[PDB]
């Protein structure tokens, strides 16, 4: 049951004038494609406090990763959800290396040494790398029950340049004339449900991968890309989400870089 929204008084959105002009918005299959000026925040940010929405946000940090951990948590907490329940759930090796971040209210973070935890503990999952600083911002735009994210060297390249796997012999195998977007493993997410379930899948390809003595060209990201080949989500982040300006510079396609990789 969704309650009703409160008077809001915002621009008038108009038919007959496009978001955006020099980028697709929407997938083929009816999925939004996010970018800045296609969304009005506020009216997105009413809808999910309405239903008291809680994110959480998982990063593994194992070995020398932790020492992304600081800044990847402080520029979190100005950038990620602000406004909004979340719960950070950080899996490492090293527990009493995980830095003391001050969290801002109604946010928590959970240090897991190395789940029907995250059914009852939060609505939706983003799982990122650690090895990121967020720079503007990202919200509650990027909820929808099955995401993925346009890796920042491919969004412009035709299908048989993506570095999908090629072989056969491999549960991730992605013939040359398949394919929709070649997507990051470093930013995906969903409803726990459908992200438990795409981890189960992956999971499961990979140990039929091994048992036949072959691994996927770029793992995790490789298994990853054939699941939403065959799953679409149902909404796909464009590059401001995920980028690298040291190695790609800042397109006008870009209007924000709002979570980029630190050297
Ligand atoms: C710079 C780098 O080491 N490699 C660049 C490529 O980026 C990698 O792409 C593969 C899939 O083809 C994986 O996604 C891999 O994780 C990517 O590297 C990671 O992400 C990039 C953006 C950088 O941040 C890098 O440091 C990081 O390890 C890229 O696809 C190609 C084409 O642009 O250039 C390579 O230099
Ligand atoms: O020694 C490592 C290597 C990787 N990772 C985790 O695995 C993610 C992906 O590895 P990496 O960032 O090195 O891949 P890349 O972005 O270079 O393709 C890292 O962000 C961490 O979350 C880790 O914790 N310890
Ligand atoms: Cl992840
Ligand atoms: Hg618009
Ligand atoms: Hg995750
Ligand atoms: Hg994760
Ligand atoms: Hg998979
Ligand atoms: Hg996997
Ligand atoms: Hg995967
Ligand atoms: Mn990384």
């Amino acid at each position: 049951f969704m309650v009703s929204l409160p008077r809001m008084v915002y621009p008038q959105p108009k038919v007959l004038t496009p978001c955006r002009k020099d980028v697709l918005v929407v997938t083929p299959w009816l999925a939004p494609i996010v970018w800045e000026g296609t969304f009005n925040i506020d009216i997105l940010n009413e809808q999910f406090r309405l239903q008291n929405t809680t994110i959480g946000l998982t990063v593994f940090a194992i070995k020398k990763y932790v020492a992304f951990l600081k800044l990847f948590l402080e520029t979190a907490e100005k950038h990620f959800m602000v406004g909004h329940r979340v719960h950070y759930y950080v899996f490492t090796d090293q527990p009493a290396a995980v830095p003391r971040v001050t969290l801002g209210t109604g946010r928590q973070l959970s240090v897991l040494e190395v789940e029907r935890r995250f059914l009852s503990e939060v609505d939706y999952l983003v799982c990122v790398d650690v090895d990121m600083e967020f720079r503007d911002h990202v919200g509650v735009e990027i909820l929808t029950p099955l995401f993925g994210t346009l890796h920042p060297s491919f969004y412009g390249s035709s299908r048989e340049a993506f570095t999908y796997e090629r072989r056969p012999q491999s549960q991730a195998y992605i013939p040359k004339d398949e394919g929709d977007f070649y997507y990051m493993g470093a930013f995906f997410g969903g409803s726990v449900q459908e992200v438990q379930r795409l981890t189960r899948a992956c999971h499961q390809a990979m140990m039929v991968d091994q048992a036949n003595g072959i691994e996927a060209v770029w793992h995790d990201e490789s298994h990853l890309n054939k699941y939403l080949l065959r799953h679409k989500p149902t909404k796909v982040l464009s590059p401001e989400y995920l980028w690298d300006q040291q190695l790609l510079g800042w397109p006008a396609v870009l209007r924000k870089l709002r979570f980029t990789a630190v050297p």
